[PDB]
């Protein structure tokens, strides 16, 4: 239980009723730093410590491919929690009114929340601090290494932040102690998953046929499917992952990111068993690169670049490059309606577009692809980061996430990039061609499944 895993948002007054943990983005109860932190100080003070989870005003702003994928997950969190005898409280609202009433009706003692680095939870932070006279913690459970630790600030580039990071795995990457439970026991999600729907049906995304896009049987949700998901990959994909993660015909990824983002499995326990597992050389080394180094890069961009989502974050040899080419005459500019509906002169392009509508998490390597061209193919810059940060967060399961902020900000503006040879609109950012594509893997193969 390292200290440094926690520290205080605002001082307070210790009331004596229960901890409560304000859970947001670790939705699991094994392998949680910010639940075990909580029950520790619960037991410390003789109190339960209970989960508060605030259903907020802004899922209306995605789609129910994340509603249902998340509240599925929240259901059988309620379960887990309970054997636990620990209960969980669902607040449909926005966190500072919620939180702060919860705080004031259950006579809670201390809260706690997990980390994000990303805009509005800092923005229901500030709510929540001037509502409340209790003490007020947050633990960072998504990364191994705590964010204001591995660096100290904003790292331009993998190479600048690896060493950092790695040099504090050996005092970090540690197993998880067992949860303890409560001494004593202290509207359904089903309900409210109904109401959303409903308000949520009109912009679902439709086929011409009226028949929806998404097919929500590739990502089963929960704690004990991603675990199963976790265990298929070591199993089965991981010693191909080294050879095979740049060609999107094949299903070697992990497709852990679901379940990452709305954490529903702790990536430091996918660590520890793809570090205890036994697997080609070469296929480790590159993805825990990608589920550490590029995982948790993407946190510390968001947390110490205010403006991680526009123009001004991306580094001042890209800014002056791209803004040299400002004026260039662009071959294509199409619509975010265009965009959206996958309707480019690239067919590559278009069938990206296609596997994201129906399937909900597009192949890393065509997100790549994808996001380079809104760049190529927009008015300006701040034109592009707009469409690719509303189609990634509409259509991605593990949108709205800082790995797609800092994906999106290397793609279209280098950040965690170098300088590449000048090309008119794109300037130096780095290009990746159609025909590159086709030299890599068989584009023909992708195009037929995603149309
Ligand atoms: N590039 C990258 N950046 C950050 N974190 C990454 C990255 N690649 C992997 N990871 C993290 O590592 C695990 C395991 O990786 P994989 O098994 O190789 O990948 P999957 O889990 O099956 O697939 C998800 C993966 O394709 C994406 O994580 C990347 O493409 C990054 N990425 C996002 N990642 C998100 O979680 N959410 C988003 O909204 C993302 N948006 C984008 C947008 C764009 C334009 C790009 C280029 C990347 C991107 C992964 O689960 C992850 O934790």
């Amino acid at each position: 239980m390292n200290p440094k895993r926690i520290r205080a948002l605002k001082s307070g007054k210790q009331g004596d009723g229960p901890v409560v943990y304000w859970m947001s983005r670790d939705q699991r109860a094994e392998d949680n730093w910010a639940l075990l932190f909580s029950r520790a100080i619960a037991k410390e003070a003789n109190v339960p410590v209970v989960v508060v989870f605030c259903l907020t005003d802004e899922f209306l702003e995605a789609g129910i491919r994340q509603y249902e994928f998340m509240l599925k997950g929240l259901q059988e969190l309620e379960v887990s929690l309970s054997r636990k005898k620990i209960p969980s409280f669902f607040l449909r609202g926005d966190p500072g009114e919620k939180i702060s009433r919860f705080v004031k009706d259950y006579n809670a003692g201390t809260l706690v929340t997990d980390f994000s680095p990303l805009r509005i939870k800092n923005q229901w932070i500030e709510k929540v601090i001037s509502g409340i006279s209790i003490p007020f913690f947050e633990v960072d459970a998504h990364n191994v290494v705590p964010c204001w630790e591995a660096s100290q600030k904003h790292e331009y580039a993998a190479h600048t932040f690896r060493p950092k990071l790695y040099a504090l795995l050996p005092e970090f990457l540690e197993e998880f102690p067992e949860l303890e439970p409560n001494s004593v026991t202290p509207e359904t999600l089903s309900d409210v998953l109904e109401t959303g729907v409903k308000a949520l049906l009109p912009e679902r995304a439709l086929l011409k046929n009226k028949d929806p896009l998404f097919e929500p049987w590739h990502f089963e949700p929960g704690e004990k499917a991603a675990k199963k998901v976790m265990e298929s990959f070591i199993a089965d994909r991981l010693d191909s992952y080294g050879a095979l993660r740049n060609d999107p015909t094949k299903n070697m990824l992990s497709n852990l990111s679901p379940y990452l983002h709305f954490g529903q499995i702790s990536s430091q326990r996918v660590v520890l068993e793809v570090e205890k597992a036994e697997s080609n050389p070469g296929s480790k080394k590159a993805f825990l690169d990608e589920i550490l180094i590029w995982k948790e890069i993407s946190d510390n961009f968001c947390y110490y670049n205010p403006g991680y989502d526009g123009f001004e974050s991306f580094p001042s040899w890209a800014k002056e490059s791209l803004n040299a080419h400002r004026n260039d005459v662009r071959s294509h500019i199409f619509t975010l309606e265009e965009f959206e509906a996958g309707k480019t002169h690239d067919p590559l392009w278009n069938a990206s577009q296609m596997e994201l509508l129906s399937t909900g998490k597009m192949h890393g390597y065509t997100r790549m692809y994808w996001a380079k061209k809104i760049l190529e193919w927009s008015e300006s810059p701040e034109k592009a980061l707009e469409i690719a940060i509303c189609l990634n967060d509409r259509y991605e399961l593990d949108g709205r996430d800082p790995n797609g902020y800092a994906g999106i900000a290397w793609s279209i503006g280098g950040v965690h990039d170098r300088a590449w040879g000048e090309r008119e609109v794109t300037g130096k950012i780095r290009y990746m061609s159609y025909e590159g594509c086709k030299r890599k893997f068989d584009v023909k193969l992708y195009i037929e499944k995603y149309s």
